[PDB]
């Protein structure tokens, strides 16, 4: 199930800094990761990979301690999921989208966490309708 599968991954990364840092580094540099094939099943085939990796690298440069902050983890999780997604080899690479629909579904996934799978109201962080953090 794409929904439940996305929910599991994002909980593991948003709630755990060490796992999020590991996950992000593996997606950015393409090394083994337990969510490798999961990531590929969730994102439609796209041309966004290099853009996502640039974004990831800008963030690490500007704030090394990004993994300390839950809002940043959610954002970097979004970019990392795209960074490890299946790329269309025949098309020009293009800019990452701000949101996309999880593969084979109308489940929206938003980078700024306004809508869909991951929702951040500045009080809670809600993953798949389940509140996982509350300030």
């Amino acid at each position: 199930d794409p929904f439940s599968r996305a929910k599991s991954l994002l909980k593991s990364t948003i709630l755990h800094a060490e796992r999020c840092k590991e996950f992000v580094g593996n997606m950015l540099e393409e090394y083994q990761d337990p969510a490798e094939t999961t990531v590929q099943s969730l994102v439609p085939i796209n041309t966004w990979g290099k853009s996502a990796k640039r974004k990831l690298q800008e963030e690490i440069t500007s704030d090394p301690d990004w993994h300390q902050c839950p809002r940043k983890r959610a954002k970097m999780s979004y970019l990392a999921i795209i960074a490890g997604s299946i790329q269309d080899r025949d098309k020009k690479q293009t800019n990452v989208p701000r949101a996309f629909m999880l593969r084979g579904s109308q489940i929206e996934y938003d980078m700024k966490a306004t809508r869909g799978l991951v929702v951040d109201t500045t009080n809670r962080i809600i993953v798949g309708g389940e509140t996982v953090l509350r300030e």
